[PDB]
């Protein structure tokens, strides 16, 4: 058999971001922005030719709806995917496409990004082409409407509609060399992997199959006899018959237990408490490190579709949070790190659910998405946020190193360092701590991270609020004065 949870990057990189949303042209400006940040990839949202939906007008998710197979897109062209995908390659930055194999459209008739019909009322996309022998029906789906329904019933999960949409059947040879050829044809141009859509839909055999087809990466960019990277979307926070743990044989997983419950902790949701996150990672119950792709929140979650709706999940709406969890997640060592790049929407959340959770990207109309402007009230770019961005040099600075010297007050104050690499300070508490601790680093002067632009003096104020130099005595230890509310934490460590 082949494994497909090995991703590939260049040395010193390591965490990934989806840019949900960007255009090519503006993900293949970010690459250079990204490789001098050392982040490794990017998540692009679904490049092929999708539903164009006018009512709502133009929502994100018109983009999980295939049409068919070419590559033109809300995004851009095959000729502007291409581009990116070179310059970000010669970069050292790695393209994961977000592959949508499960289902075609639902109901009605329409034109996609690409000018091909739809008819998801006859099962009809000549653009593939599909007709209804590719597809489950009333012999594979015994639900009333054709939906699912049961989900402890896994043949209901697999073979009925997901709200609707016509789902494929990938049991056939006919579909797993059609979606082989598409995932081919990219990984040809230079993409290095997928984040497989809807996974818990499919049967993990056909999943098999599929990837059984794939050629190995483009060796322009990548070593001989290296095969694509699967991260595979499997929504499982227990309570289900289908479970992540069917899927980990083929390639990495995400693990939504992973921001569920460090939004629980951070939020200190019914009495959580950040002194809990001692042994966290598989001990919670969770995948194993090694299988687990994580992340704090993704684009379906943000925007109240995960366990809780919202009141768990942390988003840039509370990002003082966000930043804590997110901190955390980069500093420990578990999992590969995903961080959401988002775009700002008028959430409006009306008993629980968000009115206006369909708003796609900022546009000018027409179904177009606007150049990206970050920190324009439109644009987030968390990945560009200090915080982030200097804890991520922080985490690949500390790669390969354990957690240790680890530190807690038993309820909201946390502490602990990467062998000697780097260590970080989280005061989650409503006072302030002053506490001297074993950092495992160098004596010397170092500068907070968080707060600061640098490393080590001069340390830098381009944020304005750069806290005083952390000196670490000679025998480690260093007393760490860490106030609350605002960015209330310190991280600091050694040279690359
Ligand atoms: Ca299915
Ligand atoms: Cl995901």
């Amino acid at each position: 058999f082949q494994y497909f949870g090995s991703y590939y990057c260049q040395p010193g990189r390591d965490v990934i971001v989806h840019l949900f949303e960007w255009k090519w042209t503006d993900i293949e400006r970010e690459c250079q922005w990204l490789a001098d940040h050392n982040y490794c990839g990017v998540q692009v949202s679904p490049p092929n030719e999708h539903r164009i939906v006018t009512d709502p007008p133009y929502p994100w998710w018109q983009r999980y709806q295939p049409v068919s197979y070419t590559m033109n897109s809300r995004s851009g062209s095959e000729t502007q995917f291409r581009n990116m995908v070179t310059t970000c390659n010669n970069l050292g930055v790695y393209i994961y496409v977000d592959g949508v194999l499960n289902h075609m459209t639902g109901g009605g008739s329409g034109t996609g990004s690409d000018g091909n019909s739809f008819d998801g009322d006859s099962l009809q996309y000549p653009g593939v082409p599909y007709g209804p022998n590719d597809f489950h029906g009333s012999d594979d789906c015994s639900t009333s409407d054709g939906e699912i329904h049961d989900y402890n019933n896994p043949t209901e999960v697999r073979n009925c509609r997901l709200s609707g949409l016509r789902d494929l059947d990938g049991s056939a040879n006919y579909v797993r060399d059609v979606e082989a050829e598409f995932a081919n044809r990219l990984i040809g141009w230079g993409v290095a992997g997928f984040r497989l859509d809807a996974c818990k839909h499919m049967w993990p055999g056909d999943l098999e199959a599929i990837l059984g087809r794939l050629n190995q990466l483009n060796t322009q960019w990548f070593p001989a006899g290296r095969n694509a990277y699967i991260y595979q979307q499997v929504i499982d926070l227990g309570g289900e018959a289908v479970k992540a743990t069917e899927y980990t044989y083929l390639g990495r997983v995400t693990e939504f237990k992973h921001g569920q419950n460090l939004g629980n902790v951070v939020r200190k949701n019914n009495g959580q408490r950040l002194a809990n996150l001692v042994n966290f990672g598989e001990g919670w119950g969770q995948l194993s490190g090694f299988d687990a792709l994580v992340f704090i929140d993704n684009h379906d979650n943000q925007r109240g579709h995960g366990a809780g709706g919202f009141g768990t999940i942390l988003t840039f709406f509370e990002a003082n949070m966000y930043k804590i969890a997110t901190a955390f997640e980069l500093a420990w060592d578990y999992g590969h790190v995903r961080l959401m790049s988002s775009y700002n929407w008028p959430r409006n959340i009306v008993n629980g659910v968000d009115t206006n959770d369909w708003v796609g990207p900022p546009t000018n109309g027409g179904g177009d998405t606007k150049d990206v402007e970050c920190f324009n009230g439109e644009w987030i770019c968390e990945h560009r946020w200090r915080e982030m961005y200097n804890m991520v040099r922080f985490h690949n600075v500390a790669i390969g190193n354990p957690v240790s010297n680890w530190w807690d007050n038993g309820f909201q104050a946390i502490a602990f360092g990467r062998g000697n690499r780097g260590f970080i300070f989280i005061n989650n508490e409503d006072f302030a701590i002053t506490q001297t601790l074993q950092t495992g680093l160098p004596g010397g002067e170092y500068c907070d991270v968080i707060s600061c632009d640098n490393n080590r003096p001069p340390c830098g104020n381009s944020g304005g609020a750069c806290r005083a130099t952390v000196i670490v005595n000679g025998d480690g230890t260093a007393t760490f004065d860490v106030p609350n509310g605002e960015n209330p934490m310190i991280a600091i460590h050694v040279f690359l």
